[PDB]
């Protein structure tokens, strides 16, 4: 029941929450977060993506802007945090968009390194298929 109140780190200045553990305010200021990613406080840098259901592409399309602000947060140097509201399905799915751009992993080696990270994930297949859209997509931008 006490691991619920904190987020996850990931990889170095990447971290996995809840609106829930957001609310740590000690361990976002021993970790220098400054920025939260809101998947679904006006003292951060804030970004919301604005994904309401497992179907279609809202998750596909807002990986860009999500990578992004992610990229940003590691050139500084600083955390940025990662929050949906359950911290179950919609952040991990983030998440994982960003390794397997990051780190060149396949769709299901970024699932397992996450999982394998935060035993709890839980993605919506709707979720699941528009990562693997976006898999097939970085296959064609990254062709010789």
């Amino acid at each position: 029941t006490f691991p619920t109140l904190s987020p996850t780190q990931i990889i170095q200045y990447i971290h996995l929450g809840s609106f829930l553990n957001a609310h740590n305010v000690d361990y976002i200021h021993n970790n220098n977060i400054s920025s939260i990613l809101l998947v679904g406080k006006d003292q951060c840098d804030i970004l919301r993506l604005d994904i309401v259901s497992e179907e279609g592409h809202q998750l596909y399309d807002s990986i860009p802007n999500a990578i992004k602000f992610i990229i940003r947060s590691i050139q500084r140097k600083e955390g940025v945090l990662i929050i949906s509201g359950t911290g179950v399905n919609k952040a991990p799915a983030i998440v994982i968009a960003f390794l397997m751009y990051y780190q060149r992993l396949s769709f299901i080696n970024a699932f397992n390194k996450v999982q394998g990270l935060y035993p709890l994930i839980d993605i919506e297949s709707g979720f699941i298929l528009q990562l693997k859209l976006f898999e097939k997509k970085l296959e064609k931008m990254n062709s010789e």
